[PDB]
């Protein structure tokens, strides 16, 4: 009743993360690294009081700046165990952040408890019956005035996917919904104020950004890796720059508060 042994062997085993990480940046294993989270938080408001939880926290890059900019006290939930081995050895002398690994899924956490519950990329692994049980969860743990702020995967109505979509799909194991079902996720939890935005085009936009980088960063590229993994990254974020220009795969923000 696990996923955990699925991504750890998987998708996130340590070198699958260090390739991420090679393209995404620096303590990123998801869109735009650093550059997006500037943009992600732009309007986001927390100081050194703040209690921020980010779910899916992979390397910790989000928690890092958080804690940086604002002084708040980030804990960051992880299900794979290697990452977050690797999340701790990034951060020292500092106890205002916390990397934990556990399913976020049967996570215990006090009601009222976040000013803000943060996640990047992280609940497209979820199945959709998960997704709902998690955004109940959410709605509990946040304080009265607190803020839900996630960036997640997502996708065209099933019925319009193609075949290499399909595969991709299937082979990751992930649920991708379209941005207004997600959307509605929301509003059924009893979130109020949700707004989301598709911002396939702002996606694409990185995702042009990181293919170009790994383009000029091939030699250093294969110091570090194999050829195979390059035209295997190579080849993803083609199809990736593909399917976001028309809106086959989608990247969609939501913003929510819980009064
Ligand atoms: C996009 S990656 C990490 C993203 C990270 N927020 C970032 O921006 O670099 C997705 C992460 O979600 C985590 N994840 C998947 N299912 C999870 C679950 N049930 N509970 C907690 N974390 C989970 C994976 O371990 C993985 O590190």
């Amino acid at each position: 009743n696990s996923d955990k042994t699925f991504l750890e062997n998987n998708q996130y085993t340590d070198e699958g993360v260090k390739v991420y990480e090679f393209i995404f940046g620096e303590n990123y294993i998801s869109s735009g690294g650093l550059e997006a989270t500037k943009k992600i938080l732009s309007d986001i408001e927390l100081n050194e009081n703040s209690k921020v939880l980010d779910i899916g926290s992979g390397l910790g890059g989000g928690c890092m700046y958080i804690n940086e900019k604002y002084g708040a006290h980030t804990h960051g939930i992880d299900i794979c165990s290697n990452i977050v081995n690797m999340a701790n050895e990034r951060v020292s002398g500092n106890n205002k952040i916390i990397f934990e690994a556990n399913d976020i899924l049967t996570k215990e956490f006090p009601e009222n408890n976040f000013d803000l519950i943060y996640s990047r990329d992280a609940i497209l692994h979820l199945s959709l019956e998960n997704k709902n049980k998690l955004f109940q969860k959410c709605y509990k743990w946040l304080k009265p005035t607190g803020t839900l702020l996630i960036t997640d995967y997502c996708a065209t109505e099933k019925e319009n996917w193609d075949d290499e979509f399909k595969e991709y799909v299937k082979q990751r194991k992930y649920t991708l919904i379209t941005v207004e079902e997600y959307a509605d996720i929301l509003t059924a939890c009893n979130f109020k104020n949700v707004v989301s935005k598709d911002l396939s085009d702002y996606w694409n936009q990185l995702l042009e950004v990181e293919h170009k980088y790994l383009h000029e960063n091939k030699e250093e590229f294969l110091k570090l890796f194999s050829e195979k993994k390059f035209i295997s990254l190579d080849d993803g974020w083609s199809r990736k720059i593909k399917d976001s220009k028309r809106k086959m795969q989608r990247w969609g923000y939501f913003k929510a508060t819980k009064n």
